[PDB]
C-alpha cells in the first residue's frame, strides 16, 4: 500500500528474513499520533523514489513483544535493518532526517535524479 502494515510478531520475523539482502525500514506508529500521519505520507513518497527499499509500518501498541525487543517507547520510532540486523534509528516525525538516513542506506543509482512535485 506503498507503505503495508506488519501485524504480528510472526510476519515480522518473516519480513526481516524475506528481505535480508535490501534495506527495509519499519515505521513503529500509532493510529491516534498526528505524528505518524506526517510520517506516513514522507514514507510513502520514500517508498515511490525508492522502490528497492521496503517500507513498513507496524503498530508499536499492538505487536508490544516486538515493540519491547527493540526498546520502542515512543512513536515515531523509525529502525532500519539488513540481513536481519538493525542498522541504524530514528526517534521522532523528523522527516528530513529520515530522508538523509533513507538516502545513506539506500544503493547508489536506486533512485532518478529528480522527483515530480506538486505545486498548488
Amino acid at each position: 500500500a506503498a507503505v503495508e502494515e506488519v501485524g504480528s510478531a510472526g510476519q515480522f520475523e518473516e519480513l526481516l528474513r524475506l528481505k535480508a539482502k535490501s534495506l527495509l525500514v519499519v515505521h513503529f506508529w500509532a493510529p491516534w499520533a498526528p505524528q505518524c500521519a506526517q510520517m506516513n505520507e514522507v514514507m510513502a513518497e520514500l517508498a515511490k523514489e525508492l522502490p528497492q527499499v521496503s517500507f513498513v509500518k507496524l503498530e508499536a501498541e499492538g505487536v508490544p513483544e516486538v515493540s519491547e525487543k527493540y526498546e520502542i517507547s515512543s512513536v515515531p520510532t523509525f529502525l532500519f535493518f539488513k540481513n536481519s540486523q538493525k542498522i541504524d534509528r530514528l526517534d521522532g516525525a523528523h522527516a528530513p532526517e529520515l530522508t538523509k538516513k533513507v538516502q545513506r542506506h539506500a544503493s547508489s543509482g536506486s533512485f532518478l535524479p529528480s522527483a515530480k512535485v506538486k505545486v498548488d
